[PDB]
């Protein structure tokens, strides 16, 4: 019977799916968008400010531009930033330690001037990378933890929720189990559409006999059955989950999604129209042993092997990697953004040096 379903013989697609399943409740830190340099830029333009003219100041003491301006692009794009640095500027002592810090305490009008028109240069330049860093920080704002521990929950146990999943048959199973074991383990009348209901799949130990007990591993204590046809797989799976010990490195990176994802590409066999996770041997994954334990990825081929990642378990976990291939980038790039930004304030906060020595 080396052919049949035999203790172990699931074992290392079982290591697999064990990696797969410690992915849910799922509490990692996410590479973060540093903004310190938004702050730097703040800043700039509440020095900016305190150096402008009584006219310009008066502009502000809001909700768009006076007049004249509400139609001009710049004074549009600006509005909030100047309305921003306004508001800070009004807080106790805040404009004397912005003109301390830039050396302009007391002062003379001429010098604050030309102080004033000499960062015109450096806000140029600055705006630039202020502006990139905003974009950064607007377009990974929805990678967070919970975001990524709720998807994660999703593609293992079917619950859209940040803490908790737990295992339950009418989530793991797309709209429960079906009538039979044969229709319950099929995806791509999808059915398995999550880790767990892969693991039940490929791991469970069904009544009545000619079962395929300690498939997924020998040290599986089985102590009931996952019922007839998986009616009652939810005290059997948790048997089978009370052996894996996976813990995914942290903090979590797309590299190690991907390759997760790609190793259970790789195990998956085509036989007869059908794609295959977990041993078969003839007529269906229906939990016998002379039948088969696995998944049957209905009608997946090579050629069409793109459905394997519009399953939904595959798509929550492809959308998690997605999702922080691109912060991992742009938290490097915000780095470096913002030690720029940084850099910028205290290059403002040295004009009125150069300028007093130049005037003297
Ligand atoms: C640091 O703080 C200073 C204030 O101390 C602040 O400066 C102000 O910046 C704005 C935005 O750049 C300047 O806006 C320009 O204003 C002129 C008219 O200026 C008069 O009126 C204002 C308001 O009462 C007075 O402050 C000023 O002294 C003058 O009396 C407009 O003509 C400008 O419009 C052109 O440029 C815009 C881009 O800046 C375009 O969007 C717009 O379409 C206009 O361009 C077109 O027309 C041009 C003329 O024909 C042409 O050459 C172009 O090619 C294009 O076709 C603009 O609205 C304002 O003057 C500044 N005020 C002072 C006192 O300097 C800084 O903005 C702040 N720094 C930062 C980084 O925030």
């Amino acid at each position: 019977a080396a052919d049949d379903v035999n203790p172990d013989d699931n074992k290392e697609d079982f290591a697999v799916l064990c990696a797969l399943a410690a992915l849910a409740n799922l509490q990692t830190t996410v590479p973060s968008i540093d903004t310190s340099g938004l702050a730097a830029y703040d800043n700039l333009q509440q020095l900016n400010l305190s150096l402008s003219s009584k006219e310009w100041k008066s502009l502000f003491n809001p909700k768009q531009p006076p007049e004249g301006f509400q139609s001009d692009p710049t004074w549009r794009k600006q509005w909030p930033i100047w309305v921003t640095a306004a508001a800070a500027l009004k807080a106790e002592n805040k404009e004397a330690a912005v003109l301390a810090r830039a050396g302009l305490t007391n002062a003379p009008e001429e010098l604050r001037n030309r102080a004033r028109l000499a960062l015109i240069p450096l806000l140029a330049q600055a705006e630039q990378i202020r502006d990139r860093l905003s974009e950064i920080q607007k377009q990974n704002e929805d990678t967070t933890p919970t975001a990524i521990a709720k998807a994660l929950n999703k593609a293992v146990y079917g619950q859209d929720k940040e803490t908790g999943a737990v295992y339950n048959s009418a989530d793991c199973f797309s709209g429960n189990v079906a009538d039979s074991t044969q229709n319950s383990c099929k995806a791509g009348a999808s059915k398995a559409t999550t880790v767990a209901a892969t693991i039940v799949c490929v791991c469970h130990k069904k009544n009545g006999g000619n079962d395929a007990a300690n498939a997924c591993g020998r040290l599986i204590n089985h102590q009931s059955d996952a019922g007839a046809n998986l009616a009652t797989a939810s005290s059997d799976f948790g048997d089978i989950i009370a052996t894996c010990a996976a813990r995914p490195p942290k903090p979590l990176t797309a590299a190690y999604l991907d390759s997760a994802l790609a190793a259970v590409s790789a195990r998956i066999r085509f036989k007869n129209g059908n794609g295959y996770l977990g041993k078969f041997k003839a007529t269906g994954c229906t939990g016998a042993a002379a039948e088969g334990l696995c998944v049957e990825y209905t009608a997946l081929t090579a050629a069409t092997m793109q459905n394997f990642y519009k399953i939904p378990w595959v798509k929550e976990i492809s959308n998690v990697a997605e999702a922080l291939k691109r912060t991992e980038k742009d938290a490097a790039e915000s780095t470096l953004l913002s030690t720029w930004l940084k850099a910028s304030e205290n290059q403002g906060n040295s004009v009125a040096q150069k300028l007093i020595k130049v005037g003297d």
